[PDB]
């Protein structure tokens, strides 16, 4: 078997991708925020403490004639922005452009975090990183993809970001007419659940390539891209007038600059991303100091390919016994 499905821009920043899912029988369709950096399927629910429901679509379990109850099982969990949720599990039936699972575990939320009640388009998250980081107890639950897997025509999940655009998220297969070029492999750990690579290196604009290895994650549920603070200000010191406030939280650049493009290396591959790809607009409307897209990942304890460096690819999350990422050019 094989899924294919949109993804869309929640808004004109591409602060994060909506993919709509279809939960239950008959169908209920939840728009979900697709994160191979997180392992749970929790969606805003009929249980949800109704004062933290703020225009979300809700999933009604007692409406679904597939939707059974997991005894006994709890779920909690924390993402790395300090949004939280938890809640209660059901199994219903699952589908994905087209792609049906069975008895997936759907994470009811009981409760969420400010973030996620002040963010009405997105109705849950679907986990796509490795099911070793799924938090429910007493009896840990599988990922969507880990379910499909072996239904699969090829054990893979690709993400295709769009800029400023929709873009697609495939189960099973390997759309040869949605990059250039070819696909370069590289290895993964899953020592930590994640699709956790290593980077051989970055250049700014059109500055000569710097080979060194930088461990990250592949993670469509981050926005932006954070790196070691060297390599985060060798690109900002190529930016008149960029700083690093602390009370803003970040880089920050004015409004009217010009942004250089940022390569990443994969294996002896290259991968661009232009410019515009950094610039996450002004700080509070109005403003002319504007966000930038890559960050230092110092305080965070890892360094993350978000969207701002998944977007500029077509990204192979390779299933097989031993995992692999893939990257091309697009």
């Amino acid at each position: 078997s094989t899924g294919s499905a949109t993804t869309t821009p929640i808004d004109s920043l591409d602060d994060a991708y909506i993919t709509p899912v279809q939960i239950g029988t008959p169908a209920q369709t939840l728009n979900l925020d697709f994160d191979t950096g997180s392992s749970d399927l929790w969606v805003f629910s009929s249980e949800t403490t109704a004062s933290e429901v703020d225009g979300q679509t809700i999933y009604t379990p007692s409406k679904s004639t597939t939707a059974k109850l997991l005894s006994g099982a709890t779920w909690s969990i924390s993402y790395g922005d300090g949004s939280s949720s938890s809640g209660d599990v059901y199994t219903d039936t699952v589908s994905v452009g087209g792609l049906t699972v069975t008895g997936q575990a759907v994470e009811s939320a009981k409760k969420v975090s400010s973030s996620f009640t002040e963010d009405s388009t997105i109705d849950g998250l679907l986990g796509l990183a490795f099911s070793t980081l799924n938090t429910v107890s007493p009896t840990q639950q599988k990922t969507f993809f880990d379910n499909a897997k072996a239904s699969l025509d090829s054990p893979v999940f690709t993400a295709d970001l769009g800029y400023h655009a929709p873009g697609t998220y495939n189960f099973g297969f390997i759309d040869t007419t949605a990059y250039t070029g070819s696909i370069t492999y590289t290895a993964v750990s899953t020592k930590q659940g994640f699709w956790e690579w290593t980077s051989t290196g970055y250049a700014v604009g059109s500055g000569t390539f710097k080979s060194t290895s930088i461990d990250g994650i592949a993670d469509t549920g981050t926005t932006l891209l954070y790196l070691p603070a060297t390599v985060v200000s060798a690109y900002w010191a190529q930016v008149s007038g960029a700083k690093s406030s602390s009370s803003v939280g970040g880089y920050v650049f004015p409004c009217s600059a010009t942004l250089p493009s940022f390569t990443f290396g994969v294996g002896s591959a290259r991968i661009v991303i232009p410019g515009d790809y950094i610039d996450f607009g002004p700080i509070s409307t109005g403003s002319s100091s504007c966000f930038g897209g890559i960050q230092s990942s110092a305080g965070i304890g890892i360094n993350i390919f978000g969207d701002v460096a998944l977007k500029a690819a077509f990204v192979v999350f390779n299933g097989a016994t031993t995992p692999t990422l893939g990257f091309a050019s697009k």
